[PDB]
């Protein structure tokens, strides 16, 4: 079976070698970075299903994503297929500062009582940790008493039982045993900081992708349609208006405007990991079916992200609960699927890919037992969906190996994947930022050819395009549309069921 | 508003003019038929929405049905427009015979005493009624005292009071005030008289009316499917293979064996006359809906009959009950609805043909809401279904004008027709027998055109016809189907969705 | 099995017996009425399943309708079953006047040019058309050049050409051959002729029905709620609330102001026969089945009405349109269906009633696999609609020969009618007011007890009177339901599940 | 807000104090067991809603689990509140010896080389694992070359390269770091070994509980209904009958007769960890939705088991993907969740109770939204059965707080529990044996009363109980059901819709 959900890895040092070392053996960072070799570690993340990387700009500087991008345009070349590349913003983080001293964390008792400064640009110490507030905000008035200062994962609260004016500190009481270490994350929900709608690291950092060459940005805590105007308006600007946009929703502000930001973007990634500190953590799978259902209505594309194989950061096999997050996400009906530590930072890169493809394959058979999308209550809003809605009518009625489209910018692609074919989705383009830019869409093998003249026979160029790819063989059965004749059709406009030679 | 629900209109004097003289008016009988006159009545049935003409064989001999026929082909003429050609022959029945002197009827009332003789090959008189027991059998031995003697749909009874064994005639009370005409239908219920495999003299009319040129045989009281057999080995053997043949059910023994006899005809007529008599007549809707479900599901033609305007035969206007019975046919699912002594027998013919096509339309626009046909249950079981159930979806998802299929045998026009898509069918056929044989499908208007060749676009000629025809205009949305290209495609493979120029 | 559907059966003089004379009998009307003989005729109609009488005050002065009413009450002991009275108001009835001379009807061709005068208090000539407006109104200003005056059930058309003002008469084409008979029904379509809400002789027909005792009204040509709400304002004056309010819907004004009306009357009556003249026939099958739906989901009663055994007026059997008009009506879900000429004029009054109930008992059977209304999607409104709801479920889970409910004011009895369980509903109701006012419920059999008291078993009553009945044998599962216990309970509070002894 | 969803808590040393030091603390295995300090920390995880505490026999000797019976016993004691007993078995497994010195466990790196013994009845060391195969089996002829071994629900691989013949030791190599520790559970993919019908140790192990008291017994890996037919027999021979049998599925003979053994047992514990080795992993997720939708249809009690909450074992927060799995266990019809390692093993056994507890009450709101069981796809088999199908369409109807159900033996209870009703489910019955065996039905909340007298009025007890309990406060609506009169009754047969005064 080919693999209809798409696979988000975040890359970072576990796939890199550096002078002949894997990230963990001792003198790793001494070594400088084998791009070859971690070029062939990439490339079999690819063929184990990786659709597109992720570049976290949260860690490591503009040259380190730089050369990560570059060493990705080698694995294409090894594993002879091409991914998408995916910027993800920084966005408004709070992190604990560096500690006075060599010390890198120290360890708390609950009912210890510590200050929390939010004076920028100094030091912690035990008993007074400093916040770096993204773009050095002063949060001071925007906390009141009774708010919790979460630290590392939510894994240590701090409870605000006083403020102290004339240091601006949070007196605060340690809530359960539990570490602060340096440069780690901090969250205070149900706060109001007033982070600018972009900040100016993540405008910088946003150019400095779309220099290198991006398909896709993720921009962090949207809140608002604003948040992701603003980016686009620099797509725009750049000459870069075929990126497409995924606001990351994780927190409250994010779910009560979701439909705005649906409007704004190009698809929403389902940022668990914050959002599970930020909203109640029962709430979340609540919002994860709401949020797919919502953007699979409007033809955009949806990431289910963080902690999905979380204990494959340090085990060859994942848990029970992991498999049935990744099998339910499918079933709910993500596009995509997403791997951070478990492809970045962890022990196991190659098997987290592989162990998720396997789920993703195997879930995809149920869909029609158990999926949660229904296609038959769309209003079908133009004449490429009254063709997309047809060919899933074509795929119920008769086992269907192969739908192809033959789409100049992906329209018909994005619309036929957006009702859930029981069939793999070949989408022939004819320019490779269109191409790339499908490679998150459900169910969609962007495939490059020559664009189609007034004398080609398109149904002739699917069916050996489909063949010279392995995707069928002698008798299968496969439905092709595209708009017929070239030059005079405006859409997509006819439908063929073939039999392949 | 084109009528997609067929209309049989059973021809008989009503329409026919006889040196100048109306049916009714004085001296009518001792004229002779004015063929160009009629041929005008029958022409103004044509243009109000008769689909096809019923030749009832249990009236007149065959020179009098040979030349309604040569009637109806100048009809045609006169009307521009072709009409199916339908024979109804007597089957295994009993039929008043003709009267002495040529009365043709006589009146009575309850409480009168009067005999029914069962010896063949005589004539009735007013007070001794002879009938035409198919077979020439002798049915004195078959009834009791005590049964019922019904005659002309059941319209007067006669009830069996005492055997007379010198004449084998049958004393019987007269129930209810009515009339006795020539050649009219007599059940006797509770009876289990011999009738043949297949009579001599509905041998014969099939002959007859095979060599004048018909399109479709009605079969009188199908009882097994051997009685459907026996009549498609004359329409093989005569070289006329492209009759269609329609079972009527109109007994226990048709309704105990349906399946099987849906399996051999091409489809059904509901025979509810006869049905009514001689099963229970609250049972008739009950059957009636099951009947048009499964000739459905068959992918068949069912024609519902019998009394569905019956006070038009003497009133400018139906009742109540009689637009709710053609109203509720077509919500049933019905392919065709017919008119029997309406316009046949009426004051009223071309009235009545055009009160039934009035409410035909009103109904087909009440299918969407209160339709009992369920497409979404039928599997689609061969590559053309696949195609009709994919047209269905497109005149679902948006507004289609028409449907244009190029059809060489009808076969995609009844698999579209099936469906009961929310358009008009045009179906675009290449001889003049397949295009009379579409006329009884649900929507489907059959149109005779040239067999495209290998340089003509198919798409271009089915907008040219829709147009010429006066179907749609500039603006107006159609589906076009065909097997592309000729002279290659096995059968319909392509579906088109088209603006009209 | 019992019929769940009601029948209102008309009285006239087809019953009646008058000096041993049978209406249509020579003498007839010379003879008096033989109120017993009469009485013992109206007795075989309560057997055979009337369960409501029509009292029509469009015919018969108050000395006629009150004998009838008089003669019902002896039935009802001859029969040993009670039935409720409904009055008929005549309402806003045109009429054509009686003819200059002994003249009781002219003949007309089409395209002949005659007169309709509006003056009231003259007789009609041939050339001259005088109408009997209810409360002599003046209709010269409410009738436009192109209206139609449509004489005896639509049968004869007269389009208005020109107005005279001079005169106040239309100049009219007689658009198809046709008799005008004297005192014959009026119908002009798409006129707004002011008639007050309630006329004095509908008020002085109300009043002398309220007099004699009757338990319905059905208001003829019903507008507005402010038609019904006149007609309560004298059940309530004069000590008569408990009367039932249905509207007849006879035009578009009470179709356009139908959810208004059903709110104000206690149910509706689809009168067919005028409706079909006032607004298109084709669509009085649409309005049939939205009334039916609308009527029931306010849990109200719906009496369907006009021709549906039109043919029983002069010949023993129906046609198979009058058979399916009346198989149709239980299946989109009346309470009951009617007879007007069918009993009160025709030859077979007791044929009628018999050949309806055999219809309405086969057609309930079908109710699980046909039925158009929908349970599933009422809102539970109060806690006695949520013990109806459970009663429906327990009918649907097992096999239950009836349902039994002690209700003091029938509400209970009412809304477990509303949910059409799959089983008959004994109402056991301490007056005969409230026993008579349940008779058009579907379901619903009443039957008359002593009020139980704080120490009886209702449980064991329901199962004796049940069983006195004979409604439930040995073995038969039932659903009782009661407010328990007596002077505590407030509401119908207690369902029990009981197999009879 | 009750939690519906039942938890079942693993207990071990997390939970128990010895000699004041908590599980982890130095010097803590030299201590013994402090009793009452112990059964205070019990005590908290019945109040934050463990509702049955599982005794896992693959663990410690006869003495060990006796005695954490007896603190379990005092610990309801400590929380007024009833927990049930569940036994869980070995079965046919095989399991880590102890070590040579009562080490606890060894930590292990990749590429360690070291043995695996065969020899039964002998003790581990570091570099020679022993194995306890039940039966005391040989299996070193049974393994080849090339499989791998798993310990610890496969934390742990060990790939065997060679066997030694001299001493029938598998030569392995350690594939990924880990532990190995005493009584962990190994597993051998893809070998066929001879376990026995029922170990002699399992035969001991259930006499020993069934004589401590116990409710539930959970079958480690049931291959056939034999599995639980052996055990039902040990339970009906000692007078323990009214113990019930869970089969845990954990392998593909499991899973192949999943039908005879849910026939045989009184549920199904989904025992996913073995499953997931034994099993393709992939695969859990859709036999879990099965086998809940199976168990749900009989009428039958269903677990979902391991790695619910993993993450709770070393951090005070669970990971998005274990919430996901938690509420989806839920969604997809679970009766009950379970804890292992997180209650037994963990750092947080309060808090991993109290996290559960919390999602499976958020879960059970979104039952009407996401539920994957449809209780209206039921055959209702018994009049009881009828009666909670009434009572679910009452909770359907109208906002009920609680249903009360007065039920001897629990069978009422378990009937309206496999129908979801959207209410909490009240059980009075009369016995402790009952009262606990109630304790993992979906919604049961059981509760011990006198048995009611033919004098009693049971709809005010269970009002009063209800009260009692503080379940319902003045104004709510009850749903209570009993079987009227005592004494009399065969069954539940009696519904009342109850406001509380
Ligand atoms: O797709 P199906 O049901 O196998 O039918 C295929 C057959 O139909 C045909 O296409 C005929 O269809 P048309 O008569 O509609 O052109 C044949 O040529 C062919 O053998
Ligand atoms: O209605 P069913 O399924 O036949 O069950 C009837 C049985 O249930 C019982 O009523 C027990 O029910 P409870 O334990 O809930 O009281 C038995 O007395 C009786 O034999
Ligand atoms: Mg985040
Ligand atoms: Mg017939
Ligand atoms: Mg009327
Ligand atoms: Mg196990």
């Amino acid at each position: 079976m080919n693999k209809r959900v798409k696979i988000v890895a975040t890359l970072g040092p576990a796939v890199e070698i550096r002078g002949g070392k894997k990230f963990g053996e001792d003198g790793y960072w001494g070594e400088k970075l084998d791009v070859e070799a971690s070029a062939k570690n990439i490339a079999k993340l690819i063929e184990a299903g990786a659709n597109t990387f992720r570049f976290n700009f949260s860690h490591g500087d503009h040259q380190e994503q730089g050369e990560r991008m570059a060493t990705v345009k080698l694995a294409e070349k090894i594993a002879g297929k091409k991914v998408g590349f995916l910027l993800d913003t920084k966005g408004p983080e709070i992190r604990t500062e560096l500690f006075e001293g060599e010390a890198k964390e120290y360890s708390y008792k609950t009912g210890e009582k510590i200050r929390v400064a939010t004076k920028q640009g100094i030091k912690s110490t035990r008993e007074v940790i400093a916040l770096n507030v993204a773009g050095a905000l002063d949060i001071y008035d925007d906390v009141e008493v009774g708010r919790q200062v979460l630290v590392d994962d939510g894994k240590l609260g701090l409870r605000v039982v006083a403020k102290d004016d004339a240091t601006r500190e949070f007196e605060v009481e340690v809530e359960n045993d539990g570490i602060i270490a340096k440069q780690k994350g901090v969250n205070i929900p149900n706060t109001k900081i007033p982070f600018p709608a972009l900040a100016e690291r993540d405008n910088d950092d946003i150019r400095f992708g779309l220099e290198q060459g991006i398909n896709f940005i993720a921009i962090s805590f949207v809140r608002t349609a604003k948040d992701v105007n603003e980016v686009r308006a620099i797509c725009e600007e750049t000459g870069n208006g075929h990126v497409q946009l995924f606001a990351k929703i994780e927190n409250q502000q994010g779910i009560d405007n979701l439909d705005e930001i649906i409007e704004a973007a190009d698809g929403i990634m389902i940022a668990r990991g914050d959002m599970g500190i930020e909203v109640p953590f029962e709430m979340v799978p609540v919002y994860q079916k709401m949020i797919i259902k919502k953007v699979n209505a409007a033809g955009k594309v949806v990431i289910t992200a963080t902690n999905m194989l979380e204990t494959m950061t340090e085990k060859p096999r994942a848990t029970r609960s992991e498999v049935s997050d990744v099998f339910n996400a499918v079933i709910d009906g993500t596009d995509a699927t997403m791997l951070s530590g478990e492809s970045a930072n962890g022990k196991y890169p190659l098997e987290s890919v592989t162990t998720m493809a396997t789920i993703d394959k195997n879930a995809q058979a149920l869909l029609n037992e158990y999926g949660r999308l229904d296609s038959d209550s769309f209003e079908r809003n133009s004449k490429t969906e009254v063709m997309a809605s047809a060919v899933k009518d074509a795929t119920s009625s008769m086992d269907i190996k192969l739908v192809v489209t033959l789409t100049k910018t992906g329209h018909t692609a994005r619309l036929i994947s957006k009702y859930r074919p029981n069939a793999d989705i070949l989408a022939l383009t004819f320019d490779e930022l269109t191409e790339r830019g499908l490679m998150l869409n459900w169910g969609v093998i962007p495939m490059l050819t020559d664009a189609p003249s007034s004398t080609d026979d398109m149904f002739e160029i699917a069916e050996r395009k489909a063949v010279e790819a392995g995707l069928v063989e002698s008798g299968d059965d496969i439905v092709i549309v595209a708009g017929v004749p070239v030059g005079e059709a405006v859409r997509t406009n006819t439908m063929r069921i073939r039999t392949v030679r």
